[PDB]
């Protein structure tokens, strides 16, 4: 492989902060090309970001001899002073003087590396200034143009995107560099040109059939185009080329969880992904936290997936016990597992670690509402609302307000307005998001299912006769549930809730179809049997209703304690004329 390919791969892996991936690529470059100082610089850089400064500083001092890496090594020393808990102010001033002296005698490659480093840190302005400096020095070097184009697209501004696209066109007119190709693919991504982005990715594949990030971007774009089969095939191809790629395994697990619903195969793939990631990238807890979100949201509260997620999150917390978001996500997951007390402990830990974790306080207030600690929850809710000015409107805050209204048994219309605001905010946060991993991260099917459960708890279960104007809540229930099913068809609980809402809306046939689908996908789901018995009773098919009731009772006898089954059996007995049997039931 070419050294240019290795450099571009290092840049891409740094962009996604794949630290040990950067180390591995640097080591492979050193083995294939040891005289290059960029490889040893990137080894030092990845070593520093892993957490080993003892060799990082030594390597920085060693490569300070070569100017083109000395400038970026001075910037690296500045950043090394930056993350240290007790930076030396005199050392900071000395490094500032040395780096400004290097800036006086700057070079195109030195400024290139320094701008890349500043971009990795996030200081876009200084990196842009260094890019302009190298452009002036080298009279518009192509690499500087493509790097500032990447800065422009990553700056998150639409007018910058057109300039970046022009720079990419200029670069790719003469040079078949992977950097400009990836930049053009990104540009096509922001303009939502998924087909064109896939065409560009395929062209890159033709240029380089050994570039994993190109295939990964192609897979994500396919997922955006709503053809899961092509995404699965791309993941299979990646596993063929590299059996231990994190993204492909993640996407396969997502396909099992969200599309097929096969919990066991999804768990197997998740376990393999976790083992491979621990073997290859064990010192990036942020990657673990980013991985676990979609599985936590879209698992359908399956205990095996939840346990795997809890194990991964515990490993992440062990890696960095100083992340407020880590403990907040642990508390949310613990709530998903149904363990209230562990959730309370984890939220206490989260708020102690950092009181600025507003989400942690929100979760603790939710836990207090769960446990009925009305006074403490009310006081902390007042505190959160009075400090919301620095926080702004959030869906969880309005949902907690709705839950508090439910607990206080306030007017139904007030709760309706609060929950409508909740749905409006949650769908606004989802506006314009392409169908992807972030879509499942921010859709939160469990949250919408809980919202629908609250709606059904408020709404009477007396079926509405056809032609009666339904409440807007039920219409929005149908809309959101259909949206979730379309996005995540592998969750049968959404189908069950669709059947429930349709039955409450008088559309008996749709509820019957959904119940049949649920039974076909899972014959053991007793609630589907019970609702089907209600539907059959509404359809005057008493024998089928009785048989469904018998099936439900056989699948679980605790349904006897459920009053709904008793009421349905009584209605069936009334239908077939056994008045005494109905009285007995």
């Amino acid at each position: 492989m070419d050294s240019q390919e290795l450099k571009t791969l290092i840049n891409y892996y740094c962009q996604e902060r794949y630290f040990h991936h950067v180390l591995l690529v640097a080591s492979e470059g050193i083995k294939r090309y040891g005289s290059d100082p960029v490889f040893r610089f990137y080894h030092a850089y990845g070593t520093l970001m892993e957490g080993k400064t003892q060799e990082a500083l030594r390597e920085f001092e060693a490569i300070k001899n070569k100017q083109d890496v000395s400038l970026c090594s001075l910037l690296a020393l500045i950043y090394a002073h930056k993350m240290s808990p007790n930076p030396d102010r005199e050392a900071i001033l000395e490094s500032d003087a040395r780096v400004k002296e290097q800036r006086k005698g700057a070079g195109e490659k030195a400024l290139y590396h320094a701008g890349l480093f500043l971009w990795h840190i996030g200081r876009h302005d200084k990196a842009r200034e260094y890019i302009d400096r190298m452009i002036k020095i080298s009279d518009g070097s192509k690499q500087g143009h493509v790097l500032k184009a990447w800065l422009d697209i990553t700056r998150g501004k639409e007018p910058y995107t057109k300039k970046a696209l022009k720079y990419f066109e200029e670069g790719l007119q003469d040079g078949n560099d992977t950097f400009a190709l990836l930049g053009k693919a990104q540009c096509l991504e922001m303009r939502q040109n998924y087909s064109g982005a896939l065409e560009t990715m395929n062209q890159i594949i033709v240029n380089f059939p050994s570039f994993l990030p190109a295939f990964v971007k192609k897979m994500k774009l396919q997922l955006a185009l709503q053809d899961w089969d092509q995404t699965v095939e791309t993941a299979q191809r990646l596993l063929l080329q590299d059996s231990q790629n994190v993204e492909a395994l993640r996407m396969q697990a997502l396909y099992y969880v969200c599309r097929e619903g096969d919990i066991e195969k999804a768990s197997t793939k998740l376990e393999n992904l976790g083992n491979a990631l621990d073997a290859m990238e064990p010192q990036n807890a942020q990657l673990f936290y980013n991985i676990t979100l979609a599985f936590s949201r879209t698992c359908g509260r399956s205990q095996l997936i939840l346990q795997k997620i809890q194990t991964l999150l515990e490993r992440a917390f062990s890696l960095n016990p100083q992340q407020s978001e880590f403990a907040t996500e642990l508390g949310y997951q613990m709530i998903l597992q149904g363990r209230v007390k562990e959730a309370l402990k984890w939220y206490k830990t989260a708020m102690t670690l950092d009181e600025t974790s507003v989400s942690a306080l929100v979760g603790f207030i939710q836990c207090q509402l769960i446990e009925g600690q009305l006074q403490d929850a009310d006081q902390q809710l007042e505190f959160l609302n009075e400090i919301q000015q620095s926080i702004g409107k959030s869906a969880e805050l309005i949902y907690l307000h709705a839950v508090l209204a439910m607990k206080k048994n306030k007017r139904q219309e007030e709760v309706i307005n609060l929950l409508n605001d909740v749905l409006d905010t949650h769908f606004s946060q989802l506006e314009g998001l392409p169908l992807g991993i972030q879509y499942f991260e921010k859709l939160n099917p469990d949250f919408l299912l809980e919202i629908v459960m609250e709606y059904l708890s408020f709404c009477p279960m007396q079926p509405a006769s056809p032609g009666q104007p339904l409440c807007p809540l039920l219409r929005r229930c149908i809309s959101v549930l259909e949206t979730v099913v379309r996005t995540v068809p592998g969750l049968l609980q959404t189908v069950f809730l669709i059947a429930k809402v349709k039955y409450l809306s008088g559309d008996i046939e749709a509820a019957f179809n959904n119940l049949q689908h649920c039974l076909e996908h899972n014959p053991s789901y007793a609630d589907a049997h019970l609702l089907l018995a209600q539907v059959y009773l509404s359809q005057e098919k008493v024998k089928l209703c009785s048989q469904s009731l018998e099936l439900c009772l056989s699948y679980d006898f605790k349904v006897r304690d459920y009053p709904l089954y008793h009421l349905i059996k009584a209605q069936s007995q009334k239908k077939m004329g056994e008045i005494a049997d109905a009285i007995k039931t």
